């Protein structure tokens, strides 16, 4: 519903497959599957999963597995679908107490306000929820948390600059001791990636490691969707240094670059987890597959 509306420039550009594959039949299928290439492009698919996508229509339709236009666009929903869900899309906070999440990303993708969004969510479930305010590079994000924790009636842990490890490790023993379910942790945003940034996500996931048995339970990255495929590099950066769990891609108000999304979780294997479509409250959604499927293909 929102989701059709976050994507809904996407839909509309990718609505073109659906007037190309009236003039589909046997002997057209390499033309329209040109065009068909040409449509995914537009709209963000990355170079690798628009030609296996392609390739394998044109596979398909060869062998007489797809018979009709109806057929191929189902099959092209289909092959989008499975390699969204090829996921655990859930957050995975097992059972012992308590479960700590790493809030991760760069400036202007709405790291800290996701982080506060996420604690009314877990709040309206009944989850007892310790916030740690873990930016210790950015100030005015510290005082955001400190009204984050006013409004969804969470306790918060402030740095007294600090070093985020030991913000999130006091955190994360008071979490322990107090008989909270959740630590639900920020930290520091840089306007770009940088050696001082991964040193310090790397002592935040062992500060925290150290005083609850396999914590952090998930550490989520939170991109701006407008980027589109020029996430990918970053992700993989993250990825490659911290080991990310889940993505939140935010900032989606009728993106004409949906595209990106399948392009990200394919490549790298991380499930989006949530996705950001307004700026309410609510607006931070869980992200379901099948339901995205339906809101860029129709």
């Amino acid at each position: 519903e929102k989701v059709f509306s976050g994507f809904s420039k996407t839909r509309e550009n990718l609505a073109v497959i659906d007037e190309l594959l009236l003039f589909w039949n046997l002997a057209e299928t390499d033309r329209v599957l040109d065009e068909l290439e040409e449509a995914l492009l537009v709209s963000d698919f990355g170079p690798k999963i628009t030609v296996r996508i392609v390739e394998r229509l044109r596979e398909d339709i060869m062998s007489g597995k797809l018979k009709s236009g109806s057929e191929i666009k189902d099959a092209l929903k289909e092959s989008v679908l499975e390699m969204l869900a090829k996921s655990k899309t859930e957050l995975q906070l097992g059972f012992r107490k308590p479960a700590v999440i790493m809030i991760v990303g760069v400036n202007g993708g709405g790291k800290t306000t996701s982080l506060g969004k996420l604690a009314h969510r877990l709040k309206n479930e009944g989850t007892k929820v310790l916030m740690a305010a873990g930016d210790t590079f950015r100030a005015a994000a510290s005082d955001q948390l400190e009204i984050w924790a006013e409004r969804t009636g969470c306790e918060i842990v402030v740095a007294e600059k600090a070093k985020a490890a030991t913000v999130l490790s006091k955190a994360v023993k008071r979490g322990k001791e107090e008989g909270y379910d959740v630590v639900l942790c920020d930290t520091s945003g840089r306007l770009h990636t940088n050696y001082s940034l991964m040193e310090e996500l790397i002592a935040c996931k062992k500060a925290v490691g150290k005083i609850v048995s396999g914590a952090p339970n998930e550490i989520l990255l939170v991109l701006d969707g407008n980027t589109g495929l020029n996430m990918l590099p970053q992700a993989r950066e993250f990825n490659e240094v911290v080991g990310i769990t889940g993505l939140i891609l935010t900032k989606l108000d009728g993106s004409a670059r949906g595209g990106c999304v399948v392009s990200v979780v394919e490549e790298l294997g991380i499930p989006v987890k949530f996705i950001g479509v307004g700026e309410a409250v609510e607006d931070l959604q869980p992200f379901d597959p099948e339901a995205f499927v339906n809101a860029i293909f129709s």
